[PDB]
C-alpha cells in the first residue's frame, strides 16, 4: 500500500461503511503498475454525488451532473465520480460498467481497498508491452469522441508507449472528425503533448496519422513535424518556450497569428513570439549586447537560450550561466531605475512636453546601459547637453 | 490578524509579490466584524484565473469562467476571486468594482494583508447596526436577481439582522420575480434558513414580505408561517427533521408530493415522511412500542423524538436517553438478526415458496421482539408449530 493511496484509503473506507463500494481508479493504478511516480489518484464509487457531499466534511461540486465531486480529504484534493455509463449521463452500480466507459486499456484498471488489481480488459498486459489500445472497437470510441486520437499520440508522447496496430490504423481513418471538437480541448492536448519526454517522436506519428491538418496552423506541414524529431523538446522548461520551439521547427513566419488560432491566452502568445523574435534577431549565444538583454530581461533572455539549445543541440549551461553575470553588471535592470525622469529632461532643454522626450530617455538609458555615462542626476546631464549641440555641428 | 486569515495570508503575500493585488473579501470579513466564528475564508484578486493557476501548485478550476479558482493552499480550499463587474461576466483592477457588484454591505467589505478593513458601502455602519441592507438600489437589484430577496431573509435567519426598510419594502413590491428563479437555487436558501439560530422569525417574514407563494407548495399558508414563530426550530438536528417540521407546522397533508416540489434529493423526502408519519401514528412519548421502534431505527425514533420537542416545547433529552435504553434490550435491532429464515418456515410446513411466507417471518419477529418467544431455531419452531394448528381451531 504505497503512500499516494494510503492516504485516500479514508475515503474508500469511508463510503464501504455507509455501504456503498468504491474503488481506486485511473492512471493511478495505471502509474503503479507501470512504476511512475504517482500523480492524482482518483476514486469512483456508487455512491451517488449527493451521498458523496453527505459523508465528506469537505466537499467541492465541480460537476455532479456528470457524477464527479472533488473531496478535500486529510488536505489533499481527490476527484470522486459515480460509477457512470457515456450516453445526459447514466449512473450505475456495476464498477466493470464504468471501466467500460474509459479511453485505453492501460487506464481502465481498478484497485480495491486491500490493494488486488482489478484489470478486466487487459490493461495489466498493455502495461507489461507498453502499448496503447482502446477500450472495445478502436473505430467506434474515436466516432464517440474524436478527441480520443489526440490523446492517443499525446500518451506516446507521456509514456513512450507505442500505438497499437488496429489503433493507430483507426486514427488516420477517422483522422477528419477532429474539426467537431472545440480548439479549446484541442490546445490542452497539444499542450501536454509538448511537455512529453517523447514528444521527439509524438509529432512525427501526429502526421503519420491523419490527425495532421485537422489541428490549428498545422495544415500541411507534415515534412516540417517528422524533422522535429531531432529538436531536443525535454529541456524545454516553460509554455512559452515549448511553442517558441513548435513555431521555429514548422519554419512558421508570423507568430501572432498562428498562436491565436490555438485560443492561447495573450501573454503566453506574447511572449512566445518574444523569443522568436529575439531568437531571430541574435543568432549567437556570444552576440547578446547589454542593450537586447536589457531590453529582453534576463528571465526570456535565457528562455531563449534554452529554446536555442533545444534545437543547436548545444547545452545551455555556460551561456545561461554567463546570461547571469553580465545582467548584475548592466548598471540599471529597469528603466524605472534610471536616475532621471522625463520631466527632468524638460525643464532641462527648454523645450515642451512632447513625443521628442521619449526619443530623449530611450537614448539616456541606452547610454548607461551601455556604460558611456554613469546614472548619477548631474552627470546624464552634461552628457546630455553636450550630446545636444553636437546636433548641431552634425547638421 | 486571526489564525483563519493568518494561514490564507501566504495566497495574498505570493499574488502580491508578482505584482497583483488581493484581498480577503466576503462574508470571513464580516464575521470578523461581527464577532461569529470564522468559516470559510474568500479571497479575491485582480490576477486572472489563469495567472492564479499559474502560481499555486495545487489549483482546481471550479469556474474560470466567471472568475473563480479554488486554490489548496497548505491544505485548505480557498476560493480565489479575480475582480468582476456582473454583465458573460467583465475582469477589471479596482477591488472597489468588486465589492460594488456584492450583494449587501454587510458583505462588501474587505480586507488587506496588513488588516486594513476597506468598507467603502457602509457594511461596517450595517453591521454595527445589524442591519441587511442592499448594495445600491434595493429595487435595481432584485431586478437583477431575485433570489437576492430570498438570501435577505435567510441572512435574518443566520444573523439575527433586521431587514432595512426600504430593503424589506422593495422585497414586497418585486417578489413575483421569484418564479424566474429555479427551484434548485431556492431549496439551498430555505434549507439555511430553516437551520437559522433566527429562523423562528425569519419563516414569519418570508410571508410578511410577498416572498411567499412563489415558493413551492408555499402558496397562502401565510397564517401557517407565523404562526410557525412558537416552534422551537433551533433544535432540530438535521435536514430531514427540519423538513419535517416545515410541514407539520404547515399543516401539510402528503408530505411526498410537497417535498419533492422543492426537488429535494429522495433519501429525504423519504425520511422526512418517516418521521411525520411515524410522529402521527404514536402521538405521545411514553407509547413508543417494541414493535414500533424495531420498525422505525433508532436513528429515525430519535429524530421523530425531537421534531415532537421542536414543537411541544418539551426537551427530549429524558425521551432520547429511554429509547436509547429500550433500543439495546430489543432481542433484535434488525431483520438479519432473526435466528430464522424464510428457507426454514418452508422445510417446516410443508409448503411451496409463496407470499404467506412474508406473512409469516412477518411476525415471527414481531413475536421475538416483543419477547413472546426467544431468538432461537428450535424455539421458534415449535412456537410456529404450536400457533399454526391454533388457525385450526380458530376458524
Ligand atoms: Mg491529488
Ligand atoms: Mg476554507
Amino acid at each position: 500500500m504505497k503512500p499516494p493511496f494510503q492516504e485516500a484509503l479514508g475515503i474508500i473506507q469511508q463510503l464501504k461503511q455507509h455501504g456503498y463500494d468504491a474503488y481506486f481508479v485511473g492512471g493511478a493504478v495505471r502509474d503503479l503498475l507501470l512504476g511512475r511516480p504517482i500523480g492524482d489518484v482518483d476514486i469512483a464509487t456508487s455512491a451517488l454525488p449527493e451521498d458523496v457531499m453527505a459523508i465528506f466534511p469537505k466537499t467541492i461540486d465541480v460537476g455532479s451532473k456528470h457524477g464527479t465531486v472533488v473531496v478535500v480529504h486529510k488536505g489533499k484534493a481527490y476527484e470522486v465520480t459515480t460509477f457512470k455509463t457515456d450516453g445526459s449521463v447514466t449512473f450505475v452500480r456495476s464498477l466493470e460498467e464504468d471501466l467500460k466507459r474509459r479511453d485505453f486499456t492501460m487506464n481502465a484498471i481498478a484497485m480495491d481497498e486491500y490493494g488486488t488489481i482489478i484489470d478486466p480488459f487487459g490493461g495489466r498486459e498493455a502495461i507489461r508491452r507498453r502499448i496503447i489500445r482502446t477500450v472495445g472497437e478502436a473505430e467506434k470510441r474515436f466516432r464517440e469522441d474524436a478527441l480520443r486520437m489526440m490523446r492517443a499520440v499525446r500518451f506516446v508522447s507521456e509514456l513512450g508507449f507505442a500505438l497499437a496496430p488496429d489503433t493507430e490504423q483507426a486514427i488516420v481513418q477517422n483522422a477528419p472528425l477532429l474539426a467537431h471538437i472545440s480548439v479549446e480541448r484541442m490546445t490542452m492536448e497539444m499542450e501536454k503533448l509538448l511537455g512529453g519526454p517523447f514528444a521527439a517522436r509524438a509529432l512525427p506519428l501526429l502526421a503519420e496519422t491523419g490527425l495532421n491538418a485537422y489541428l490549428p496552423g498545422l495544415a500541411g506541414k507534415e515534412k516540417q513535424l517528422r524533422l522535429a524529431a531531432a529538436y531536443r523538446w525535454p529541456w524545454l522548461a516553460a509554455r512559452e518556450e515549448r511553442w517558441a520551439l513548435l513555431c521555429h521547427a514548422l519554419g512558421v513566419q508570423e507568430s501572432r497569428p498562428f498562436l491565436r488560432a490555438w485560443k492561447l491566452p495573450n501573454k503566453v502568445v506574447d511572449e512566445a513570439g518574444a523569443i522568436l523574435t529575439a531568437l531571430a534577431d541574435i543568432p549567437r549565444p556570444e552576440a547578446w549586447t547589454n542593450e537586447q538583454l536589457f531590453s529582453a530581461g534576463l528571465e526570456r533572455a535565457l528562455s531563449v537560450e534554452t529554446v536555442r539549445a533545444a534545437f543547436t543541440g548545444a547545452p545551455p549551461g555556460p551561456w545561461h550561466e554567463k546570461l547571469r553575470r553580465r545582467f548584475a553588471s548592466l548598471p540599471i535592470k529597469t528603466k524605472g531605475e534610471l536616475a532621471v525622469n522625463g520631466k527632468d529632461v524638460i525643464e532641462w532643454v527648454g523645450k515642451p512636453a512632447g513625443p521628442w522626450v521619449k526619443e530623449a530617455l530611450d537614448a539616456i538609458w541606452r547610454a548607461v546601459v551601455n556604460g558611456e555615462v554613469e546614472n548619477e542626476k548631474e552627470r546624464i546631464y552634461a552628457w546630455l547637453m553636450e550630446r545636444n549641440r553636437t546636433r548641431e555641428k552634425n547638421c
